[PDB]
């Protein structure tokens, strides 16, 4: 069947999590990067962006946009979703803190830069006294090694993705949580994950200040 197809900027931003998801499933994907206002320009234009944004992924006959709805619909399609209404609450719980966490984090460098450092201290605060103690204590009260139902979802990769952020932010965030330290190191070590986090896959580095300032640049933002 059609191979999905991902447009977005050479970055990470927003489209970084359903590489990890695609990734994490098997599934061979392609990318076609935006490099100019004229590309981004073109999409919208054509009306492949329902609301003139990209990430926009085609998969399936389709031309999504929304993130959300992006990895709605591709941990649905590889079974990455839970079994059943209830656990699709618990997974849908879980990555919604998640998210929210990572718009956090994902915004930090585009804040204004007097008030960044206030930014960082309340994200910090946030990683250790609101969502890592409440990771920890799931994987606690269960003792398995994914989230729900014993069994891989999207819940362990989107949380293991944010853990590798929250390493580069400050390796010390998570020292206090061991059980975060195990799922990290088993969820990279399933065989797809531990090719895409080797050189060489579609997984993007953190942005830099010579890219970020460019692009604020080409892109007017």
């Amino acid at each position: 069947a059609e191979k999905p197809k991902l447009h977005y900027f050479n970055a990470r931003g927003r489209m970084e999590s359903t590489r990890w998801l695609l990734a994490a499933a098997g599934v061979e994907f392609e990318e076609k990067f935006i490099k100019s206002a004229e590309d981004l320009d073109k999409l919208r234009n054509d009306g492949y962006l329902m609301f003139q944004q990209v990430p926009m992924v085609e998969i399936d006959g389709m031309k999504l946009v929304q993130t959300r709805a992006i990895l709605n619909y591709i941990a649905s399609k590889y079974n990455l979703y839970g079994k059943d209404i209830k656990e699709r609450a618990l997974i849908d719980m879980y990555i919604e803190g998640i998210a929210d966490l990572g718009e956090m984090i994902l915004l930090l460098p585009v804040c204004p830069p007097e008030e960044k450092d206030a930014k960082l201290a309340l994200i910090k605060e946030k990683i250790k006294n609101r969502y890592f103690p409440a990771f920890e204590k799931v994987l606690k009260s269960h003792g398995q090694d994914y989230l729900v139902g014993n069994k891989l979802s999207r819940a362990d990769i989107h949380l293991v993705e944010l853990l590798y952020y929250v390493e580069e932010l400050d390796s010390s965030l998570i020292s206090s949580f061991p059980l975060l330290k195990a799922l990290k190191t088993r969820i990279s070590n399933l065989p797809t994950v531990k090719k895409f986090l080797q050189p060489g896959s579609p997984r993007k580095p953190p942005m830099d200040e010579k890219s970020l300032e460019e692009a604020r640049k080409i892109f007017r933002f």
